[PDB]
């Protein structure tokens, strides 16, 4: 388990309430990923290849970067919770 | 920057930040934790306040479900996340900024 406190967080919930937050939570980690895709797309190739770092293009991309991290460490936890990952269309 | 406490007990609770980061200069490292730590203070304001909206018996734990409820754990999760998040960047900096 990534994120322990989501497991006290979530004590009591009905089953069908957590399935529907961890469908949410797909939706928004494959949101996330398609962002920081999208920002990386963007960098000129000096940034893409590690060559340079830095600046405030490549912070915004850092920044989705930890969001899209951060959300799949949730992600994760429910699947544990939950006992299963739910079946999304995509 | 200014030093909030130093020598943390690191927690790299994120792993792949510390590839993210490698190599940025330090002002950048520290432009970064600073907004991560304006966020989380963000987050939890609105994960205690959606709290104390719900109906005192969720808060009791006399009632639970519905979208009220998940809406505050969504934010709860957010909060949590973001700061795991934090406590790695903390650990890449190896201290605890003053904001």
């Amino acid at each position: 388990v990534e994120l322990r406190p989501l497991i006290g967080l979530t004590r009591g919930l009905p089953p069908t309430d957590l399935e529907t937050i961890t469908i949410d939570a797909i939706r928004t980690h494959r949101r996330l990923v398609e962002k920081a895709d999208e920002l990386f797309q963007a960098l000129p190739e000096t940034y893409k290849t590690g060559q340079a770092c830095g600046g405030p293009q490549h912070i915004r991309y850092i920044e989705a970067s930890i969001e899209m991290h951060a959300q799949m460490s949730a992600l994760n936890t429910l699947y544990s919770i939950l006992g299963f990952i739910p079946k999304v269309v995509v």
